[PDB]
């Protein structure tokens, strides 16, 4: 049961980020942070809980790998949100951290909850050493001017632009702003098993792929649904989850939860 | 001495900074990087290269954990220096990221900037996996909301709240916004070393208080203790400082002058 197992994830990393975020000190900054870190549909925390579990790694292990890329993604989302960004008053129904407090809080709440993701890779739950920094290497590789906040510069760049971005140009925006966040989410069972990373890479990025693409359909300056078409982008949305699902080959019958999750990202 | 060697040390880690930005793909944000950790005078570069020293790491070995304290105080400078918080339009002469370029390419330098401190951390020359973790740790412990983003918070709430600090207060504040990514710095070496952090922090908890009170000879620490009183406070300190370093007898004396050097 995805929808089960998606529950199940949801309501232990709520109750585990709530606390994580509780021993900080009082005061607006650790409100703010704890208001970004609540609530979502916690896609992250569930690919980096179910790609431990593929390789018998329990959620108790995995938890705090779990917490550190949703802590990343929430920080991003705040800073997002902001004026001279994407200018958002809501986030899903909800005031902006930025519109809750003010703009100084809400740089200041995204900058202590990308420490915190990777004061969380450090914590020995996680397992060894090694495997520990091969985690805080892997989420800076995704995060930074090479994965995350490269592909949000080249989209808050894309937002101004008289000419429409080219396929080629929004594949390499997309790989950074979305693609590699999820990618760090996916091997992140491998990193602390210190196992193969290549098949959780590939079902990654096609994934990441599918992921941004469903987005644009629902969303009905050049998208998915612009450059392909409807029916153009349904059609490569699907193409890319059965490329993702067959990256998972190597583990036979273990991998049905994570097929079941590329399905469930354009099962919408 | 401690003049060459300083310069030295900004040398060094104006070529290494340039070409570990250098390595990211084009574009606006890589400039911004670049320019943002460009220049300043490196004291915590120095103090990372300088404990390393202490226990005999080599300024190469030491070389990330530099490089990601200098990474982690130009990220927090570019925030800082924003429209919402320190309203700065220039720094060391030249404008500021958000004025050079906007204000969201500042939120983006500043956050990739951050990210690149730690990657720094994972660098295989620093040494073993369990003193890069240490590493890590210690850099968020003294980076986030325990620590200087924690100080920047209750800076920002200082200036519009109800009356003036105190000392104690204006003392707390200044140990997480200013002090602790100072001991950070000064604790690298101990923590690559995987030695007695103890002196170490000591001497960065003094420094890093004189930094800030001979940083306000421009409410401060000159409002509640005057034009003197607060000379002799830094003086004092810097005394304290030393003092920390006393378990390592001589071998203490280019941090013992580092210290002497911030006061002038």
């Amino acid at each position: 049961s995805l929808s089960e197992r998606l529950k199940e994830v949801q309501d232990a990393v709520e109750t585990a980020m709530a606390a994580a975020i509780g021993r900080l000190p009082a005061g607006d900054l650790r409100d703010a942070m704890a208001y970004a870190a609540q609530g979502g549909k916690r896609l992250r925390a569930f690919l980096a809980i179910e790609s431990a579990a593929i390789h018998g790694i329990s959620m108790a292990q995995a938890m705090p790998a779990a917490l550190a890329v949703e802590a990343l993604h929430a920080y991003s989302l705040v800073h997002d949100d902001m004026p001279c960004m994407d200018n958002d008053d809501l986030r899903r129904g909800l005031p902006t951290v930025h519109k809750k407090w003010d703009d100084a809080t809400a740089v200041l709440a995204g900058d202590a909850l990308q420490t915190l993701a990777f004061e969380l890779c450090t914590d020995p739950v996680l397992g060894s050493a090694e495997n520990r920094v091969a985690l805080v290497a892997a989420l800076a590789q995704a995060s930074g001017a090479e994965g995350m906040v490269y592909g949000q510069a080249l989209d808050i760049a894309a937002e101004t632009a008289a000419v429409p971005l080219t396929l080629d140009e929004i594949i390499r925006l997309q790989a950074g702003k979305t693609g590699a966040l999820i990618s760090f989410a996916a091997q992140a069972g491998a990193i602390l098993a210190g196992a193969d990373r290549g098949p959780l890479t590939a079902y990654a990025t096609a994934l990441g792929l599918a992921f941004q693409i469903a987005d644009d359909i629902l969303d009905v300056k050049a998208t998915f649904v612009s450059l392909l078409g409807l029916a153009g982008a349904k059609s490569r949305a699907a193409d890319l989850v059965a490329e993702a699902e067959a990256a998972l080959a190597p583990y036979g019958e273990a991998a049905s939860t994570l097929r079941a999750c590329a399905r469930y990202v354009i099962e919408r």
